[PDB]
């Protein structure tokens, strides 16, 4: 039951860099839609 | 000890398809918000 | 093993609760870039 928990630690944590480098990407998109917006505001202002 | 670090193991896991399941969310709403950003970019040009 | 066991899981958990966080930071900026888009379309049309 020891080695059973190792290993589904280290799938938790293999599936934790997944989310983290996911949510890394989401940041990078979400600031060019900020910038997009922000450029179509000055535009029709 | 070994049963409380398996209950343990269990609600993280939980928690990790619920953050899963939000992250699905916000890739289809900001993939929305990136289709909405092209066509205002496409209307003013 | 149980004891470095225990430790993986507290800073699994620790990260998780920073993932959490994280994940709310960026449902308000996506909250905000909709009415942004929402405001800008009523504009232009
Ligand atoms: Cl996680």
């Amino acid at each position: 039951r020891m080695k059973q928990i190792e290993d589904k630690i280290e799938e938790i944590e293999s599936k934790q860099k997944k989310i983290e480098n996911e949510i890394a990407r989401i940041k990078k998109l979400l600031q060019l839609t900020v910038w997009g917006i922000k450029q179509l505001q000055a535009r029709i202002l």
